[PDB]
């Protein structure tokens, strides 16, 4: 079955709204949980499609995905997706899956931030079970080189180079904790030398902000331009080499970015265009591998599988 924006039209025509206000409300007391809630979304649909398995807890049948490499004292927001769950269950009860639920939710959250706004494709429904060693594999690292992260999302059916130049814009708000670019400061590549492709007046900065022997966990904002505002400042700052992580850097100075070079130019110079190629690219994503029909089930609670 095809993933369709009027889905619920008639089932539950004011999920979206619930999101929506949801979030707002949130964001008054976390500034970045649009930026973690994006994220979740994102890390749900590369390991098995988009089918909220990231959100289970922990069985004796499998273990979590929050515990893989990249998820683990990473991801968030958890509890605000529980919020909504329950607001739409009053409202719509056993209608709208925990997959689509946080499908809506990255896009309100991109939207609210000042990204663009569009009506998700839905109708996808909830897994059955994790798949923690499939996340350990699947999910890419910020020490991928150029081909790996292309490598990466030609695995999941994003095969184009505007899937993964547009979807890297995902990087225009949030944070990164030191941890993950404490090389790029001090002994890249087993060099005892700074990545060079990181511009030296910005290496200070950073150096300041993530000492030799500080907290590996202080978080650092991604877009040194608009740290919260969903927009195009990100591939900007690529072409100055102030990308924050090695796999954004690379977008844009990789000897391998013949075919990306040109997209970093073009978005960092168009918003409209960057806008476009960002929602085809999420589409696309939240396309990867669904369940439909009568294929996995509409989970009353995201945490837990029903009983039946
Ligand atoms: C190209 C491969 C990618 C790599 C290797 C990667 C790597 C990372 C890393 C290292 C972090 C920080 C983790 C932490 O400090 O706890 C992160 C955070 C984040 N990523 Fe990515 N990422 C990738 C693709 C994406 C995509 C496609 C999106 C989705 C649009 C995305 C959205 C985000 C957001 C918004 C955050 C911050 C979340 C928060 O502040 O809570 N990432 N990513
Ligand atoms: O966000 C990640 N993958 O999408 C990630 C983050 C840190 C380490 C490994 C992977
Ligand atoms: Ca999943
Ligand atoms: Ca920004």
């Amino acid at each position: 079955m095809q993933l369709t924006p009027t889905f619920y039209d008639n089932s539950c025509p004011n999920v979206s709204n619930i999101v929506r206000d949801t979030i707002v409300n949130e964001l008054r007391s976390d500034p970045r949980i649009a930026a973690s809630i994006l994220r979740l979304h994102f890390e749900d649909c590369f390991v098995n499609g988009c089918d909220a398995s990231i959100l289970l807890d922990n069985t004796t049948s499998f273990r979590t995905e929050k515990d893989a490499f990249g998820n683990a004292n990473s991801a968030r927001g958890f509890p605000v997706i529980d919020r909504m769950k329950a607001a739409v269950e009053s409202a719509c009860p056993r209608t709208v899956s925990c997959a689509d639920l946080l499908t809506i939710a990255a896009q309100q959250s991109v939207t609210l931030a000042g990204g663009p706004s569009w009506r998700v494709p839905l109708g996808r429904r909830d897994s059955l079970q994790a798949f923690l060693d499939l996340a350990n594999a699947n999910l890419p690292a910020p020490f991928f080189t150029l081909p790996q992260l292309k490598d990466s999302f030609r695995n999941v059916g994003l095969n184009r180079s505007s899937d993964l130049v547009a979807l890297s814009g995902g990087h225009t708000f949030g944070k990164n904790q030191c941890r993950f670019i404490m090389d790029r400061l001090y002994n890249f590549s087993n060099t005892g030398l700074p990545d060079p492709t990181l511009n030296t007046t910005y290496l200070q900065t950073l150096r300041g902000l993530c000492p030799l022997n500080g907290n590996l966990s202080a978080l650092v904002d991604f877009d040194l331009r608009t740290p919260t505002i969903f927009d195009n400042k990100y591939y900007v700052n690529l072409e100055e080499q102030k990308g924050l992580i090695q796999s954004d850097q690379e977008l844009f100075s990789s000897p391998n970015a013949t075919d990306t070079i040109p997209l970093v130019r073009s978005f960092a110079n168009s918003t409209q265009t960057f806008f476009n190629a960002f929602v085809e690219a999420m589409d696309r994503m939240g396309n990867i591998t669904p369940l439909t029909g009568t294929q996995g089930q509409i989970r009353l609670n995201c945490r837990v599988v029903n009983s039946n």
